[PDB]
């Protein structure tokens, strides 16, 4: 997250770090036994951390569980990133307490204007390289599909947004794919991708997660 600001130990507490020996997505929890997060996150081995706050130091409130299934979207494509969802199952239920908590699924789409909250732990330099241990966070406004498809001219498809400053300063980055982007209290977005970090013009790009609701809810009950 680059010019966002340090949350404050969980107080994102739906907010996961996904490991594999390492932090290098984050995710959300939707309930005890699900996580969401980027397609493009994928990979074999992972460990879903939750209770964060300082991803390199035990502060007592982490749970680490193994996931036992990923299950990457149907019609996600590497190529266009269309369709970056991803979900992770658990192998053991979490214990939700004031802590680790798991955030709502929309039950409509959120309009352009509404301000949403981005964490992650992510790269916070534009230009360089500087990845925090703590959480960062981050408000920022959704953007009118408009300047978002001027700003990259035929690859917005319906299941992406854009959310961040034109004017550059404030958005997230890698390191932080995969995570949460919260509106009036539903998840929203995931962080998906960009072009660079802050950069002017070019804000950043996320999945349109109340366009996967009715997949989400089958998927996880059938699972
Ligand atoms: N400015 C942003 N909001 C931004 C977020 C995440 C991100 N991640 C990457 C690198 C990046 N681009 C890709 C494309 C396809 C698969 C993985 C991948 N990682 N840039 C960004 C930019
Ligand atoms: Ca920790
Ligand atoms: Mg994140």
């Amino acid at each position: 997250i680059v010019g966002g600001y340090t949350c404050g130990a969980n107080t994102v507490p739906y907010q996961v770090s996904l490991n594999s020996g390492y932090h290098f997505c984050g995710g959300s929890l939707i309930n005890s036994q699900w996580v969401v997060s980027a397609a493009h996150c994928y990979k074999s081995g992972i460990q879903v951390r939750l209770g964060e706050d300082n991803i390199n130091v035990v502060e007592g409130n982490e749970q680490f569980i193994s996931a036992s299934k990923s299950i990457v979207h149907p019609s996600y494509n590497s190529n266009t990133l269309n369709n970056d969802i991803m979900l992770i199952k658990l192998k053991s239920a979490a214990s939700l307490n004031s802590r680790v908590a798991s955030i709502s699924l929309p039950t409509s789409c959120a309009s352009a204007g509404t301000q949403c909250l981005i964490s992650g732990w992510g790269n916070t330099k534009s230009s360089g390289t500087s990845y925090p241990d703590v959480l960062k966070c981050l408000k920022a406004p959704i953007l009118s599909d408009s300047s978002c498809k001027s700003a990259y001219p035929g690859q917005i498809t319906s299941n992406m947004f854009c959310a961040g400053y034109l004017e550059g300063g404030k958005d997230s980055c890698q390191g932080d794919s995969g995570g949460p982007v919260v509106c009036s209290g539903k998840l929203q977005g995931i962080v998906s991708w960009g072009s660079g970090c802050a950069q002017k013009n070019k804000p950043g790009v996320y999945t349109k997660v109340c366009n996967y609701v009715s997949w989400i809810k089958q998927t996880i009950a059938s699972n």
